């Protein structure tokens, strides 16, 4: 019931968010979506013969 | 991987955001902001009354 407690869970998420903008900023993770996207689209083109 | 964990983070924060919003409706919490609004006024009426 507390407004209390609900701002408590808004600052919560707002440092959730906040590292969910920090993990996308890693190159390795960068590297890692483009290398699957090559894998998607390699797969997209192994259908056709 | 860092992929892997990055899609859980996004889906544990849209989980997040979700039930944020369902605390929206408590009738508690309504009367808790009504009681905040009413000390605001207070707090701008002893200022309006500095002229």
């Amino acid at each position: 019931s507390r407004l209390a407690e609900f701002r408590a869970a808004e600052k919560a998420l707002q440092e959730q968010m906040a590292q969910l903008e920090a993990l996308k900023k890693d190159a390795g993770l960068k590297r890692e979506i483009e290398f699957e996207q090559k894998l998607v689209g390699l797969m997209k083109s192994y259908d056709k013969s």
